[PDB]
């Protein structure tokens, strides 16, 4: 009885997704395969000064990280592989931040102090941030760093709201902090293809709508695995329903409309720049297709859309 | 063009209505005799050039007023807020004079390397010691906000006549990057009075509306010195006017309305927690009062309200 | 004699009562977590092993209180079950603690150890109600517990001693013994209904709700107290002894009073559908609990 | 609004009729030269701010008259009732000045913790020492009544506009919570004269009507300073007029009639016990007299009766 507000019937959820895909003209990409990413990530893991136990667990985490390469089908190996590596490291964080007790709780200070971290995988995370200039310009590097700091600490703080009714702006704030979207958005515009000194002023207006698309599209497409089929009640859609007193269904529909509006805004902003726009369109189709095709995480074969 | 061009009389009347709506009353003057001597000692201790020290003595006259924003806080909180204010005033005022040093800040910071200019070393050392007055989430947020501020300052004028007409989300995105709001908002809730492990879950829902209040209230109160009296056409209100094809006058009113809504939201969220609410109210009264009293920066003694 | 009520008279009163308030027995409520959590609670108290052994019996009665708050969190349901176990132990065995109860309130505010370990557990519960209530609710649970401990200690002083002209005294004593505010404040738990926003909405319903809680137990426990048992200092008998009326008349008047309060609560909380829903769930399960808990109220011996 | 209007002529006539119907005669003036010095010494001994001690000099002059309510009682009874009156006057007139301190009084009291304000430590100490003049039942009732008074005061501002017209029993509920009556009623029957083991079963049947007399008689006698001379519209009389669709004049008269009825009830219940009844008669005459004589609080020398 108390859970009705957060449930959505399967037929209605499938209809939400069908309307969403119609409205943004989503067309599923052909199946992505990159026989290069998995061996390279295995070699990365082997090279880390990690315990045998962490390397063993990282094999499972790597299976899910490698799908991120499919989001940037045209990008250089450097872009795809680095996006995959940072995804592996934040999956490990999401798994171990409580086990490591207070480790990530000191990540940012130890990072800016140049001090060894309390766990080797956090040293690997520090080194990644130290070498983002391998694939991003300096603005992109800065934002990957600041986004990682937000993610580490927001993940810590998330575990405290297992949400005040009057806090209308809080659900989006929490989702910004833990969604990691800015890191992926910057790889839509890699520094080798779009050097910042010439292109940053052209694509910067699209970064905020892209970050919304990345967060919100995952909220729409992972609501089944999080809340319908799962036990998750403190995600963005449930938080919005709690602070507005609305149903999960109505919040999902508002979020669908928000994504469509961001897509339209990006299509308008980047109309003069066909290559920048093509990178955005390619990302979005690959991103949605990744959610549909990865059934071990999102279970979308169980929904009719 | 007519889009801009807000009259002195129109602007004063809008400010009058704003102060009436939020029931603003100018606080009695705030004075702590320990702040300026401490800040003079800080400046004298920095390995800065003599001209930067003289100029910093000028900027200090503006920075010391920040202590009044936190009247119930410890000296360490008030003084550190004053110091970081001095540093970001220097960065903004003189970021032509540092050359490319700012563009290297984030990577040198996370590599544990010295900065290209000693002024930026002072900034890095501040970030390394934010745990002296904030908890772990607040310290991370000051670090990440400073990275955004340095990079947003660097890119701000790239958009001089280059704001795309339909880029609706961009003005807010740029203002988040340049406004530095999270740094001040977190010191509203110092870790000694409100330790994070007990209070963070209580005040965190208030941080996002507080950041909107900080950003937007400066936009309202500094529109005179930026756009009516000055030549700035790349600030938040002008960016909203150019992205919406609307007048600066109407966008200024829209920003007043947004701040008024945020003040109501904070008052609702923090109602159960009188201490947190009092720190917030003290902050808001003194932040507005600082804009009125610092005539050398905002020239509001020239407007009738 | 003036207190004789036959089985048939009593069952007919209950039948008409249930019809008039449109009572329907809820479907059985079960949370597999409640009974083991209460067993672990008992195991961790530093009570005598004899009291722990005894307390298993009272636990079987206490666990049903979770069904009064079916939409509430485990913290609300479980803490209501714990305080129920403690007050049942007090309600049945207060004489086994000697004069310990008489010093409970002063030892509590002084920070002194209680005269019996069981009362230390009661004090610890009162110190932790912020786990599930706001500040107003926490204060009410404390003040209600002080009243309950003292009303229980003095109740039986009035056997064959209730003075005829004291028409307000039966209600005064029932407020003290009924423990109602503790349960009423849990109907509106602080996580679902943060006090600062909702207390102005539900506080106007507290007075009739406490009347419903006290009086509905008086109606439904009259069989075990006075027909099947020997209790003659309960609310119904006290009213009969101050008014010179039969127990049957006073029982009927109490039923009529409850029906009126039910209409009142429905009027007060009608603009607030979630508050109203928690209230209705509470009342249906409160009555149902009296019917199903045959080991305490024996209502399977009555035809209604 | 005409519904709450009572003229000075009407109010004086109501008081004259009330006094003649209960056979009230202003008691011959009461004086114990020990009480005022003892309260000055109590104030001087508290670890309060000099400002609070200065304000408490004003409140003490209203508190010392409480000793006249118990003219046949020991100094322990009279002085303790004066002290707790001082403390609840400080709480009420000035819980603007204490903030959230009162909101955590009850939990800090039962946890054995220091209170957030020294004044509230004095209140907690009083509650711990009521066995100096009451038996165990009376001590419990003073504690529970103080908790009700503190919380009812803390929430009184929720209905500052009006109470819900639909909640007929709520005006009495509110008045019980904030009237503090049980604390004063139990001192009518002090434990040194009427040991609870023998006397409680004799006077407890009178406590409910006595609490009504205390609450309602103040409502009658403070109506002038609250609603005719002042601007209060959320006291018991006005709340009853709001919930019953009647006028404040009719509700004032009905409250007078209720008090007269309770007085007769008390005389009947305690008729067999002349010393118990005498303590009640002394109390009521001095309670009414206190309202007449404490012109700095009730202004009844501005009324003709
Ligand atoms: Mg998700
Ligand atoms: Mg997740
Ligand atoms: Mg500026
Ligand atoms: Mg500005
Ligand atoms: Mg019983
Ligand atoms: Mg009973
Ligand atoms: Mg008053
Ligand atoms: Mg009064």
């Amino acid at each position: 009885p108390e859970d009705v507000r957060f449930m959505v019937s399967l037929s209605e959820y499938g209809a939400i997704l069908s309307r969403f895909f119609e409205k943004i003209d989503f067309h599923l990409p052909k199946p992505y395969y990159d026989s290069s990413i998995e061996p390279a990530l295995a070699k990365y893991i082997e090279e880390q000064p990690w315990s045998e136990d962490l390397k063993t667990r990282a094999a499972k985490y790597a299976k899910q990280a490698v799908g991120i390469a499919s989001w940037y089908p045209r990008a250089s190996f450097a872009v795809r592989f680095n996006c995959v590596v940072i995804t592996l490291l934040v999956i490990i964080y999401d798994e171990d931040y409580l086990t490591f007790g207070d480790a990530g709780t000191e990540f940012s200070l130890r990072l800016v102090r140049g001090l060894p971290q309390k766990a080797p995988f956090l040293d690997s995370l520090a080194q990644f941030l130290q070498n983002t200039d391998q694939y991003l310009g300096p603005y992109g590097s800065s934002m990957v760093i600041k986004t990682t700091l937000e993610f580490v600490e927001g993940t810590n703080v998330e575990n405290d709201f297992s949400v005040p009714p009057d806090a209308l702006r809080f659900p989006r704030y929490l989702r910004v902090k833990t969604g990691f979207a800015e890191t992926y958005a910057h790889a839509i515009f890699p520094n080798d293809t779009f050097p910042e000194h010439k292109y940053r002023k052209l694509y910067l207006p699209a970064l905020s709508p892209l970050c919304d698309i990345i967060d919100f599209t995952n909220d729409i497409l992972s609501f089944y695995k999080e809340t319908i089929r799962g036990t998750e009640r403190i995600n963005y859609i449930c938080n919005v329903a709690n602070t507005t007193g609305s149903s999960a269904l109505r919040c999902l529909q508002e979020t669908v409309d928000a994504v469509e509006s961001r897509v339209l805004e990006i299509h308008r902003i980047l109309a003069p720049y066909p290559d920048l726009l093509a990178h955005c369109n390619d990302y979005l189709a690959a991103y949605i297709g990744y959610h549909i095709r990865t059934t071990s995480r999102y279970f979308l074969d169980e929904v009719r859309f």
